[PDB]
């Protein structure tokens, strides 16, 4: 109920020497979808009356989807179905062991027993729905082949997109059903975040709390470098302080009237190491020290990315991450809200002065447990218990004015492949002997650097994903 | 095509391949590439063998990795109207429909469920013979030189065909990573769709494609590759050491200029075929590189260099070559068809002898110290494989549909991790990517998989400060000499 014991300016990213022409990713996590959920259908929607239309590109390529036969004849209990844009969808059951059993032993066949609301599990959207996820992937690149780096739920998955690792870990709890062999395998809360205890309503009491105990991530080597970096998300900012600790009481309440926390602790995986955390949620010493060293140490509220972006010091990597109700997650978030998200922040970026030199990476955390059609390929380590993987596949897209357009990548890649591609630009090598990032493919299938005409900007209505300064 | 087409329009050492520049230790790479087996059929109950009395055992290593293979659920609950069996040694096994469009077929949209309905012939004689078949498994008793290679080096469980469909793709893959453009004077007939070769036509620059030989048949289409380059064009341009070695590829005869390979061997029960294989010899199928009278090296020094031969081989040149301390740079080595590894006229007791007479040689030579030796398949028979293989970026284009099934795939090498299951996704191009990364070759033409398909370098660790043992097995059983 009550929280544990526990300035350098760097050069503006532009500045940096860099393997290819971006001088910026911008890494907007979203969580919780399957492939199949939000591409499963890609490229024809049903268009009824009153719903955004969609039609698609000729010459369209193809995904890895619902084919006629997945569609009809699902070796499931219940085939795939069309979710309505209308309806508040629940959150599936995306537990380590629940998503294998699923999987069973490559059948595929046991969604509806162990991803169960009930049959949600089964659901997918088309394009009028996730109506601007749909038109990035008409106008820039879609992988069709991107897995989780474990299975599992949010935690893992934050874990793995930073480091490549889910561990080694420790908890003062114990391991309970949070870690196996060391490894997090569920979502115990991270040990350095005030607002993970119960003096936070974003917190709890009986969530367990781990840390990380061997292996660095990313921002060891980012802040070694001096290369500007954040972790932004929604929420972060405390609503109050309570004696030196910080409350992050911050609600929203979605299109389909949830009422949700901003913040989610266990989806911010930095503060899982000591080195890279601000358990405080101290704010930057200043607006212009934001992705550089100080009290923060590179942990901060959405706001503060778009300070950084407006006053012409984009960080050289951003992790953006929104507030609850609109980080795409069942129950508490949905595809409506997720899209107004999406369609906010990139309309944002891309109208920024730095555009020119930026990639745009979505990718997701965890499937949700969703029916996924593909018995996902062995990690590297898999056979390492509470390493179990690859996971479900997720969606994973670039925007960029460098990406391919309306491009669909097969391109075997997993979440540490977006550390593979930070590594790669900047010039790092692998975090740790962990990690999988060394075993990863990078994702420059999905970039066209010796083009001459530059991928234009798509500008989209954030309520609809529809096609419709500089400075918002 | 009872006699040869016309062909048309009608001398240099290479340096030693010891004194090449390459990117890895590997001064010589070795491609064996064997016929008509899925990865499940092979390695999908690997490392698990019954070890029935007499039978050659197999016991698994501590710490043998997993491969994605055959699970409880698949083997007792599987989606097709019969469930994977395990084959005995001890019967000719048949060949399966390895059909582009029916292996499609049998994978049915991703339930993979329809290789009983797709992966037979429809045939009296298929039915009363073969029944079945499809769903057969191997494992150590059998495949007991495979599984022991796997055991002693790197294998990988993720590589699949280029394309779906039968062996002329395959070969082309491997060579170019495409399987076109190409015309045949037949027109497309059922060989060819949108300039793509989906079937098994002859090689155009062949003589022993004809009718002329036992090897060839009047009633067989013939095709070339009409635009687009093969690794050889570079190879030869670049003066790297390098040839196609065949077994039959030797004449038997010559009327007139018409060579004539008729070489016949019988297998181990009873079933006699050709050795040579006319639509397994992808360098045939281009003018350029092609070797249509099948002439012999000028001499024993030009082995791998530019003369009369254009680098095309019967497989006896190759030990030449190694004894002689003049090993190529890059050898693609073809059994002669008995010792192949397909159903119906090979076997995997045949295939074993070859495997392992072919790799135990290699590994006696001085230069095995440089080599890697990889076993690929060209395609899967037809055969049961569970996994639903992703798309490649050509899966849109008519011809080109894939990647095809999934295809076992081995790396022997003193510099192989050891007892290894490299994961990374490859396909048939990957072969062609490695040669292209380490002697310093870019991709091979617009229409080439290469430049999207993933090295094989994850099979290898050239920082081990400890060089991976060599493998001497009985070429009758398989088991350690
Ligand atoms: O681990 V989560 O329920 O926040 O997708
Ligand atoms: O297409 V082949 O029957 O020579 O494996």
């Amino acid at each position: 109920s009550k929280p544990n014991d526990y300035q350098k300016l760097f050069n503006n990213a532009n500045t940096l020497k860099t393997t290819t022409p971006i001088k910026h990713v911008v890494i907007i996590f979203q969580e919780n979808n399957s492939f199949d959920r939000y591409f499963g259908m890609y490229p024809n929607a049903k268009n009824p009356e009153g719903e955004p239309k969609f039609v698609a590109k000729e010459n369209t390529p193809n995904v890895n989807g619902l084919t006629k036969q997945l569609l009809e004849n699902n070796p499931n209990t219940k085939n795939p179905y069309r979710l309505d844009r209308n309806f508040q969808p629940c959150s599936q059951n995306h537990e380590y062991h629940q998503e294998i059993s699923s999987f069973n032993g490559g059948l595929m066949n046991k969604f509806v027993e162990h991803g169960g609301c009930d049959g949600q599990v089964m659901g997918y959207y088309d394009g009028n729905t996730v109506t601007a996820l749909w038109n990035y992937a008409q106008n820039f690149a879609l992988n069709d082949n991107t897995f989780g780096t474990t299975f599992g739920p949010s935690t893992p998955g934050a874990l793995n997109l930073v480091a490549g690792a889910n561990g080694p870990a420790m908890s003062p709890s114990g391991n309970l059903e949070n870690i196996e062999n060391n490894y997090i395998i569920d979502d115990p809360n991270p040990y350095y975040d005030d607002c993970s205890y119960g003096t936070s309503k974003s917190g709890d009491t009986n969530t367990a709390v781990a840390k990380i105990t061997d292996g660095y991530n990313i921002g060891h080597y980012l802040t070694q470098k001096g290369i500007t970096w954040g972790w932004f998300q929604g929420g972060f900012k405390p609503t109050s302080y309570s004696g030196k600790t910080a409350i992050c009481d911050a609600m929203s309440t979605n299109k389909f009237g949830v009422k949700s926390r901003d913040y989610i602790p266990h989806h911010e995986p930095f503060n899982y190491w000591k080195e890279t955390s601000n358990p405080h949620h101290l704010a930057p010493s200043d607006d212009k020290y934001i992705g550089s060293n100080d009290q923060a140490n590179h942990q901060y509220d959405i706001s503060e990315f778009w300070k950084a972006l407006d006053q012409n010091n984009m960080p050289a990597v951003s992790y953006l991450k929104a507030p609850g109700y609109q980080d795409g997650h069942g129950g508490y978030s949905n595809p409506l809200d997720e899209q107004e998200w999406l369609v906010n922040t990139i309309n944002r970026i891309q109208q920024s002065k730095d555009w020119d030199s930026t990639a745009i990476i979505i990718i997701y955390d965890d499937s949700d447990g969703d029916y996924d059609h593909v018995y996902s390929p062995k990690s590297q380590f898999s056979d390492i218990k509470g390493r179990q993987g690859y996971g479900p596949r997720l969606p994973m897209l670039v925007i960029s004015p460098y990406a391919k357009a309306n491009y669909v990548d097969h391109s075997l890649l997993n979440q540490a492949s977006v550390l593979k591609f930070i590594e790669y630009n900047w010039g790092i090598g692998s975090v740790s002997k962990y990690s999988n990032d060394k075993y990863s493919n990078n994702i420059l299938n999905m970039f066209d650097f010796n083009k001459e005409q530059k991928t234009l900007k798509l500008i989209l209505d954030p309520k609809t994903g529809l096609v419709m300064h500089h400075h918002h």
